[PDB]
């Protein structure tokens, strides 16, 4: 079912407690490659190994890292951190852009772009046998631009052909994620194979529900890296969302570059307001489980 | 004087017959990093070796390759091909973009950029001892945008700090080339340390000269890419310019390997000029002497 980095495919049912949106490392491939002297491979690798193994202590069995083209996916560093920790790591494919595709994509087709994603998820990633387990796409303040729309559409095709889910990045303040659901569902993707990202950044609880009402998971997924909304206002929308029955559509993560702030703040908090272990299990085991099923 | 790839430095007076703008290889860093199955480095290598050596037989001694960030500069590929051919290859540093910078440069400073250029000139390129002899900037249809502007200034700074010249990519139809000059020159870069590129892509010979008159080299540098102006309209704008005595300001090149190749000018443009009243001194002005002073 779910390919992992380093280890061999697991069954959807054994994903376990999951962090659905976390970055081991992020960069611009062009910058890293032209100017290696800006980066410390050993520091980076130390920091990610410590963060991860802390999370494994707290009960996390699986991290899904949606680092793709444009924010510096490296499957090799990834399998390094797997082998140094024993974590279940799901790598994805896709393209992260907010306006234009790189020049290579001028006069390329939607289908040609999807063949990239299919390659990654059937043959493998950057020449290895580690396979992609989902597709990532993005839009932010610029909105649904032409090239952003191509990428969205190629995700649609990759999902049809392979049935791997799709994770999005979106701007909670400008209707991007609604548009992303609209276009994917229009093209025939199961709404429930979609995670609409970063909705945790707004107070506007109606907009969030609007999306969850159309059958997709809603991403409350930048806890702690809280330049969007204080961790106190997140932990509240989250609670409110749980009280009105949306647990079956809620996913929680950090989007990091700590990875355990939800054990220190959010999960403690939710318990205090009468959220039982069964709803936290729904969010971190069952929702991941079905998303990948 | 001029740092080279796979070889000791050489004097400004020793470049020989130069092609001032030719790319061994060009690709988007993001794409190749993510999807290397799309590229075959073995074919890229044979082609680069072959084309380079064909260029050596028409008596090309030095090639300048303005592949920098955004179009897939790799000095490991360059040095590898330098040893298969024995060319004097001059690598560079700078940024190639037409609108926005990578997310990394968000909130970051003109001097922090300028430092990444100074790094590749003074310390080395991609942590190797091969050093950069010039700085490449670019601008095109989207105009002089905020981030394009920043990259120009960072180039200014690197020219003041190590006095390497600045090659530019510009659009010949919209006055970007003259702004790159203006701004660079405002910042107090010596006009004669600026080659402004791709002016051979236009008829408007009035616009060409203006840039030559303000002291900067003009790049008639896309020979064989017909999609722009055909070879016969190019050779002509070129001829006129020479007959008007713009020789000391003219640089000629193809802008890329491979009837388009790294030697199209030898089989066509040079013979054409020679049967139209252009002597062996005026071409030597263009391919020996103009580079000479550019890198000096
Ligand atoms: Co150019
Ligand atoms: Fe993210
Ligand atoms: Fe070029």
């Amino acid at each position: 079912r779910i390919p992992l980095v380093g280890k061999d495919s697991i069954e959807s049912k054994d994903i376990g407690f999951t962090l659905i949106h976390e970055h081991l490392r992020v960069f611009s491939e062009a910058v890293r490659q032209q100017w290696p002297h800006l980066y410390n491979e050993d520091e980076e690798f130390r920091n990610a190994v410590n963060e991860v193994k802390r999370a494994m202590q707290f009960g996390v069995k699986t991290i899904v890292d949606p680092t793709v083209m444009g924010i510096g996916r490296d499957i090799r560093f990834m399998e390094k951190v797997v082998k140094a920790t024993g974590i279940n790591l799901v790598a994805g494919t896709g393209i992260y852009i907010f306006i234009d595709l790189p020049f290579y994509f001028l006069n390329r087709s939607i289908d040609e772009i999807a063949d990239l994603f299919i390659h990654d998820l059937k043959e493998g990633i950057q020449g290895t046998l580690n396979k992609a387990g989902f597709v990532k796409i993005a839009a932010d303040e610029p909105g649904i631009t032409k090239d952003v729309e191509k990428v969205i559409r190629a995700a649609a095709i990759a999902n049809k052909e392979t049935k791997v889910p799709i994770i999005t990045h979106s701007n909670a303040h400008n209707n991007t994620g609604l548009e992303q659901q609209r276009i994917l569902t229009e093209e025939g993707v199961d709404p429930g194979k979609i995670l609409i990202g970063h909705l945790g950044d707004t107070d506007n609880i109606d907009y969030i529900k609007k999306i969850a009402d159309k059958g997709s998971f809603i991403g409350l997924d930048r806890y702690g890296l809280d330049m969007s909304l204080p961790v106190d206002k997140r932990n509240e929308t989250t609670l409110r969302l749980i009280k009105d029955g949306y647990s079956d559509k809620i996913m929680i993560s950090h989007d990091y570059c700590s990875i355990t702030l939800i054990f220190e703040d959010t999960i403690p908090f939710l318990k205090r307001n009468g959220v039982n272990e069964e709803v936290i299990a729904t969010i971190f085991k069952e929702n991941p489980k079905k998303f990948f099923s």
